């Protein structure tokens, strides 16, 4: 398969007052991170997508369009996890009818599964689908275990434990690792991963990617200087609420980026959209 | 309404081996509740049913059978939450038209919410449905936000938190207090709650019930010998296997219980049915 | 033994506004737990006691002060648990010597002590004083879980009789019971008095017992005997009290409480704030009138 | 000020079989420190020293037994914090009479300080000592998290010259470098070195340095000078042999270690195990005969 290496936009998803997808502004989402972010690919579906607040047949249609939209451009990755094994079954055989290039999944939450039952979820959904994974951070022992399946690729890492990291990194050295912090891109990539997934770099991958390429040439002050701009933007950025934030971001760069989908707060309230607008000013023009 | 005081146990679902649903083995869970257990009510849909790993057409279907079978012989609480906002509504409504005497819904999980996501989350469900609502375990000032919208009844307690329970028994004494820890039954009938939704009632009802009934009576020397066998029974249920133990003994019974659904173990090991089958002989025999 | 079961305060203890000891406020707080609030005994040495930011010969003067005052009137605990097992072993031979009716220890904290070294800890304690133990479970403040086989074997000392239970974790409290039941139990938590007390706990040991004691051992009697609507009224009326102590600062408000009653409860030791400020003092007196007029 | 920046082993100490401080012991623990490991400096009276096992007594004997045996050859942090501020101030003016270069305390623990309590804490040492401090943030044992805006008011007092940092938290370690470039940090954490330097720490301080200071030396400069693969080469070697250590027992892994190299690092400190077992002294010595060979 194409590489999957390098810079992985979290796709946010632009959604109508009405919570319903609004595909024209998804189109410009996913144009705005292809052409101007100049992404290595787009990770579908995942937690930034608002995607666990949606119904099945609204993750095939955003899986469709993203598909559509971005064509061979870029890598596509699928997030199909669920507390329900048979309906990440489906989403991953609808994915890779598709063709996207591999599937992810988030391990089954809401209760709490032993570690067979999560290396049992995960094998399944390769056996049914036939199509590789990348897993969710479990320790060094756990990870040999799901690594036995060979269409296991390796993890979207997002435990703040760098010890573990590293351990990882040594233990199964051709499994790849993508950092999911992206206010910690710096020490991931000096511990080696092979990229990041992240919902900020729908906004800032110019200074994501130079943070990355930087930190590979050990050219670590510069890259600091670089993650601590991207950082004062992303305090900005979680202290205002993550999704709307970014939204309200891609709003000021003529991207539709619409609404949250509720249970989240959908509008984001003027203050909200008051700072939106400052950060954007300090950090992003 | 109804009087929705009492016990009611947490309805288990009997699934066939390949995770469907198997209707003629729930439809003996049900006859064995109302029947044997003498239970006053069914919480159906909720943790306890595996609800979660579920699809909407299956939780549907769930609701469907528990109605057809108890028609009006036991109050009937339909547990209809969910991290979707719009399955959620699509669910109570439903439960709604079948009859079901009130809902309930889980906190949405996955994402973080806010207080006042969650408070929109319980009056979008009750504004949509035109059903009462019982709540899940928050503070006493967010209760009382909560309760603010007449249409809440009251809360299906899980938090092990004696402080909180009397606080909220204190501060809204109009409104109702399910326990949910079947283990510290007494405790929390100590302190007034109006009844007790739990899994093991399926099986221990005889038990839960004398319990209930001795310690509002202030017999809780009597109490405290039936809660101590009941916890016996309990911590070998826990330790066995949740789930898989109770449906194990209520196969003893004669009640198809089947197997659970997948990603939790669905089949028993022979370890599981031999301890099960101790536990019978030990505790209900 | 000297009968350990019932009402204990834990003592709190007057310091001076440069942190040393006012005994003559000290012996005050004693004397208002056996006369007025009508104690079993006092759990000298505890965490109410501001026992873990003193000196060993600090804590050592706390406990003459207290069996001085005392004398044989009351049942009497010395809590002498410490991350140092040496300073632990000289203050429960002191404590013992000075007459104290049982020992008592935290688990040790700080670092992550094995189960293993947490039971050597207990059993040289006892092994070195002679001297019957109770184990002092507070979990939100060490990070320490022991389950119930832990418990056991503990036990298996025949000189550790029970333990002060402050977990949220009452399924744990009712397996104590169920597999140890002439062990004792004393509840920690006076904001849950009821419900222990409806599974069995033979006392309670608490800081809000310095100056709700009537009411302390109301909620236990009744509760006991059955009467459980009437309980509940009292827990009630204690628990709005206790949620403006805890609002207000606990350690500062009950000492302010009990200057209103004439003791000379003093300052806090430091590094705790030692003054209370005008708006505490405020809401002390409030609460006062009324909780405790 | 004498240089603070670098490799800092947190001193371990020498026990004997009783208990007491095997001076000589910790003398060659010491010299192994100056002379073999080529440290910055040491950092004693830490966690690693088994110090809050401790009497104020046998602390300051540890305080003066290391600046005897170190003279001027490095530079020298004396940790002093404890939940007694007394002994903290007491100890912080005896390691500044002995001539320690600064001071360091562990946030006050066991009770719930608040900010301002913990802000105070540091504020009175400093104050009562007229010596430089260095906060000692470790939440693991703790259970205290500081954030940005807090270090910032500590960092309002000037003689507060930064912090050992522990947290597993690096969005929080850049935050302190974003606010306050000028203040210094230590990584606290041995097997994270690399990602820490990487984020421009000033120095660390560790208990495998007693070890392993070479490797720890290098992997600290070559992340500085840019060097990544030979860096994370080294910190793959180096957390082998600390995954091993970390899994045999800490404490008494690292003396056993040391006493394979002809140092008396004596016993561990009761309440934690004091004597290896046969199987952790077999391990030692694989894990010698593997990586310190
Ligand atoms: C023992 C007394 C105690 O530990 O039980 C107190 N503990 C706590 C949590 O502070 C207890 O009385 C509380 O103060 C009270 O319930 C209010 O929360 C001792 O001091 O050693
Ligand atoms: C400081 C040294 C330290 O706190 O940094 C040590 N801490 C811990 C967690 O024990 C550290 O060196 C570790 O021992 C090491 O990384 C292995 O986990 C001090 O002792 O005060
Ligand atoms: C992957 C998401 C991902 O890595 C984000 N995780 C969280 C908790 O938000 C991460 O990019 C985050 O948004 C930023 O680091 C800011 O903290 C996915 O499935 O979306
Ligand atoms: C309500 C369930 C419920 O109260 C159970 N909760 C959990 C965590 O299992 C409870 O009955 C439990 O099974 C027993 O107390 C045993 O611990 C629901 O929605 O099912
Ligand atoms: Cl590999
Ligand atoms: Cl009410």
């Amino acid at each position: 398969m194409r590489d999957l290496k390098g810079i992985f936009s979290a796709l946010l998803v632009s959604f109508n007052e009405d919570g319903t997808i609004n595909e024209k502004g998804l189109r410009q989402i996913i144009r705005h991170n292809i052409d101007k972010m100049k992404v290595d690919g787009l990770y579908v579906g995942g937690s930034t997508g608002e995607n666990f607040m949606l119904s099945t047949e609204e993750k095939k249609e955003i899986f469709r369009i993203a598909k559509d939209e971005a064509k061979d451009q870029i890598a596509l990755i699928a997030q199909v996890g669920s507390v329900n094994l048979k309906e990440a079954v489906e989403l991953g055989k609808y994915a890779t009818e598709l063709g996207y290039d591999c599937l992810s999944a988030v391990t089954p939450f809401y209760y709490k599964f032993s570690f067979p039952e999560i290396k049992h979820y995960y094998d399944t959904i390769i056996a049914e689908t036939g199509s590789n994974m990348i897993v969710y951070s479990m320790g060094i022992e756990q990870f040999g275990e799901l690594y036995k399946n060979p269409k296991v690729l390796g993890v979207k890492f997002t435990a703040g434990d760098f010890y573990l990291l590293e351990r990882l990194k040594k233990a199964y050295p051709n499994h790849l690792i993508w950092a999911g912090f992206d206010e910690m891109m710096l020490p991931a990539a000096s511990l080696g991963v092979d990229g990041a997934i992240g919902s900020t770099f729908n906004v800032n991958g110019v200074r994501a990617r130079q943070i990355f390429e930087l930190t590979k040439a050990g050219k670590l002050k510069e890259a600091l200087e670089i993650q601590h701009v991207t950082n004062d933007l992303i305090e900005g950025i979680l202290a205002n609420g993550l999704y709307l934030t970014i939204k309200e971001l891609l709003k000021l760069e003529g991207v539709d980026a619409g609404y949250c989908r509720e249970p989240m707060t959908s509008k984001a309230t003027a203050e909200q959209v008051a700072k939106a607008k400052d950060l954007k000013a300090k950090f992003l023009s």
